[PDB]
């Protein structure tokens, strides 16, 4: 809408205080004028109708609990712009400042987020599985990322290319929420699942065999189940960028870390100019070896440790 632009304040999924950019047209609206072409946060009002009104609330204060998953939608979608532009030099989802626009509240007890094709989309959870998923910087910034690889690699959503568009949306969620550097991890979505339960997540990338996923290509799951198993086989891959990242021995096999920084740098120019919508974990294995030679020299660290990891996880 238009409008001028504000800062409001409220608190988000876990109580915490922030500020948030806004505008005002008679009402407060979350919408953020100050990244690209705006950050909208609309109410899906517990239907599945999307995406639903634009937030408005009257006096510029978020401190319902009904207010708190929107704070945290429109915030952590305004971290993950500037982790891209930033650490990237990409200007929102499409390079070209695309509007970014976010759906709570979406159905009723919905253990889930989604990317539809246009809008990143958050549940509430039903409260014991999940709580509501904006609450998690590293769901907003998976979310967020299916959209870059749409506008770029476009790996198709199935089978192993699948596979791959899912772990880049686990590493890219991952490196937002270390840059964010509040209780940042290697674990997926943990600080809005099970609330009566510590210490665990939806995947972990560290160890994705703790919640049942292959860490290794001996171990991929070829059935039908989740399109060909992408959140099962990205544990392969989340493996593998764990250990360029952090290093280790896997399966005998040692890597030397390089650190998220140069992972980043690797990964994303793998993703923006090398992959490709059918590509596989092979080709993956050459686009981010490739990826790495541009960057640093064929003979570097950082080629052989990308080189280490793919064989510690059984991609050639
Ligand atoms: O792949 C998607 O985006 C849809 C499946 N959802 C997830 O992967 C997820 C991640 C963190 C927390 C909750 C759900
Ligand atoms: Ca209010
Ligand atoms: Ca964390
Ligand atoms: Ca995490
Ligand atoms: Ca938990
Ligand atoms: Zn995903």
């Amino acid at each position: 809408i238009t409008g001028t632009s504000t800062v409001g304040v409220g608190r988000g999924v876990l109580g915490d205080q922030k500020n948030i950019n806004t505008t005002y047209s008679t009402y407060y609206y979350l919408q953020d004028n100050t990244r690209g072409n705006g950050i909208f946060t609309y109410d899906a009002k517990y239907r599945t109708t999307l995406p639903g009104s634009l937030w408005a609330d009257a006096d510029n204060q978020f401190f319902a609990s009904y207010d708190a998953p929107a704070v945290d939608a429109h915030y952590y979608a305004g971290v993950t712009y500037d982790y891209y532009k930033n650490v990237h030099n990409r200007l929102s989802y499409d390079g070209n400042n695309a509007a970014i626009r976010s759906s709570v509240h979406y159905s009723q007890g919905y253990n889930n987020a989604f990317w539809n094709g246009s809008q990143m989309v958050y549940g509430d959870g039903d409260g014991q599985t999940f709580i509501p998923l904006s609450g998690g910087i590293d769901v907003v910034a998976h979310e967020l990322t299916h959209a870059v690889t749409d506008y770029t690699a476009g790996l198709i959503y199935q089978n192993e290319s699948g596979a791959i568009n899912e772990a880049i949306s686990d590493i890219f969620g991952t490196l937002v929420e270390f840059y964010a550097n509040k209780n940042p991890d290697w674990e997926i979505g943990e600080d809005v699942y099970t609330p009566g339960i510590s210490g665990d997540s939806l995947r972990s990338m560290s160890d994705p065999a703790k919640y049942g996923d292959p860490d290794h290509y001996s171990k991929r799951y070829t059935g039908t189940q989740d399109n060909g198993g992408v959140h099962i086989n990205s544990g392969i891959i989340n493996k593998a960028a764990y250990l360029i990242s952090q290093g280790g021995t896997h399966y005998g096999v040692s890597v030397v870390g390089i650190g998220r920084d140069k992972l980043g740098k690797i990964f994303y120019r793998a993703l923006t100019q090398y992959l490709t919508p059918t590509s596989n974990f092979s080709q993956l294995r050459a686009a981010a070896v490739q990826s790495a030679t541009d960057l640093y020299g064929s003979t570097s660290q950082e080629v052989a440790s990308v080189k280490q990891a793919f064989d510690a996880v059984g991609v050639k």
